[PDB]
């Protein structure tokens, strides 16, 4: 159930905000800014994510005035997470 | 730590699987394949996923010639849950 309560959290998070319906029945990314902002790791600030929040900050309102799709909720909380190569700083 | 432990989860199954640093530091959708047959959702064959799992097990192998990244680990586990158009048999 591990990657299993991954993939319903991912969802069943976006079905609590306020847009899962009225915005685009999706949110735009402007509104996943604030879900990053708890639900991501709780904060995050510490390790080498501080740029990439901030360059995703740029990113998701600039790009994100169509939607912000869960393929894209997944990008960008994976990217400030990453953003180098890839499991190079984690594996 | 909602969406914290979601995000985690794929990248530390990830870790677990034998082609963490042996492949490509990353693995080939081949291994995905016995990845999601499991740690998916347990199994799902009954919904709507039977049709998309088939479809995904014929791109997968053809189209993961060269790798799976943690992005498209996100992209077959939520689109065999989904494909359609997006939330619209969940939200």
């Amino acid at each position: 159930s591990e990657l299993e309560k991954a993939m319903v959290a991912l969802i069943d998070v976006f079905h609590q905000y306020s847009g899962r319906e009225g915005d685009k029945h999706k949110l735009k990314k402007s509104e996943l800014k604030e879900l990053i902002n708890n639900e991501l790791s709780h904060f995050l600030e510490e390790i080498k994510e501080q740029e990439v929040v901030d360059k995703v900050m740029e990113t998701l309102d600039n790009d994100g005035d169509g939607e912000c799709d869960f393929q894209e909720f997944m990008a960008f909380v994976a990217m400030v997470t990453t953003a180098c190569h890839e499991f190079f700083e984690h594996e």
